[PDB]
């Protein structure tokens, strides 16, 4: 599907058997998704946003469904002001920009 | 054009006869430009991202040229760790997310 950007590009995805909205965002190299729990070991990371660095959870190779495409990658939750899809599962369901 | 997201979406554009490298960002509402002495009125705002948030001030009606498209509109000038081509330029350059 061709998504236009007047509004924030939603979609509905699917982790756990849990539907969650989230935001495709070409500015995220990573995943980052808000607390909540995935089964699983995780590691303790730290990533950086537009105003600091925040400490996350790591979790490996989590399938995720994305607009009924499927990836599986990393996935990091922690503190984030909402759910971002980054580039790491962007470029498996073959996203791309158009101008 | 067509941009995958391998690497982040870094493009030129114009600002004052200055040039240089802006993410194209589907996840910024708005464009967010690293520290410059712009000319003219402006207002005090304040954004919030991953890590929290950071003092921009606000332009409007700001001239820019992305990727020799051109575009005019508001423009937040802070201490941002990257340069980033918001959704309300994006538009205007008919840019869009496709897969
Ligand atoms: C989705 C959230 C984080 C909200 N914004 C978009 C994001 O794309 C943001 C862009 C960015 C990249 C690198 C350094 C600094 C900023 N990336 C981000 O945090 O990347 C992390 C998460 C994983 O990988 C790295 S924002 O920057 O806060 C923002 C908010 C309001 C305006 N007006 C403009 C920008």
């Amino acid at each position: 599907p061709q998504i236009t950007l007047w509004k924030r590009p939603l979609v509905t995805i699917r982790i756990g058997g849990q539907l969650k909205e989230a935001l495709l965002d070409t500015g995220a190299d990573d995943t980052v998704l808000e607390e909540m729990n995935l089964p699983g070991r995780w590691k303790p990371k730290m990533i950086g946003g537009i105003g600091g660095f925040i400490k996350v959870r790591q979790y490996d190779q989590i399938p995720i469904e994305i607009c009924g495409h499927k990836a599986i990658g990393t996935v990091l939750v922690g503190p984030t002001p909402t759910n971002v899809i980054g580039r790491n599962l962007l470029t498996q369901i073959g996203c791309t920009l158009n101008f």
